[PDB]
């Protein structure tokens, strides 16, 4: 039938040439697990308004251009609402990444980037943004470790 329905997110990776920003997610869906910042999409917002919101709200920081980097649409067994992610980087950033009631920043040199800590497709994506490649992204859960099903492909634009 159908797609599911999606809801729309964003995901924010601050990456410079030799580390990159993430946060320990301190609460709710992931808790436990490193991530870029982000979240939903507000009525009325655009995706790099809410993309630029986000990395405020939950490190404090402010920053100049966002590049658009991937997609990824994530599906969970047993919740028919998709989640469509859009993922930026940033390497030029205004400030001191602060703690927040959702968030922990940390920054990771880019030869120990904490895999073991972050969701399982990271291990599938994460590489190309540090290629600087453009991809999208597909990964079916069953409940936070488990992956069922899963497409990614590079592209030119997105
Ligand atoms: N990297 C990543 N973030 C996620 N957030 C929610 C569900 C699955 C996720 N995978």
């Amino acid at each position: 039938g159908a797609m599911g329905a999606s809801r729309l997110y964003t995901l924010v990776l601050v990456l410079q040439p030799q580390r990159v920003l993430l946060g320990m997610k301190k609460r709710g869906f992931g808790a436990g697990r490193w991530a870029g910042f982000g979240g939903k999409v507000q009525e009325g917002e655009t995706i790099e308004d809410g993309a630029r919101r986000e990395l405020q709200e939950e490190s404090g920081l402010t920053v100049d251009a966002l590049h658009k980097v991937g997609q990824i649409v994530f599906e969970f067994v047993g919740e028919p609402e998709l989640m469509d992610v859009h993922v930026f980087c940033t390497d030029s950033i205004q400030g001191t990444p602060v703690e927040s009631d959702e968030m922990r920043p940390c920054w990771f040199q880019l030869d120990q980037i904490p895999f073991k800590d972050m969701w399982p497709d990271d291990s599938y994506w994460f590489p190309l943004l540090l290629q600087k490649k453009k991809f999208h992204g597909y990964f079916k859960f069953q409940g936070q470790d488990t992956i069922l099903d899963y497409t990614l492909r590079e592209v030119d634009t997105v």
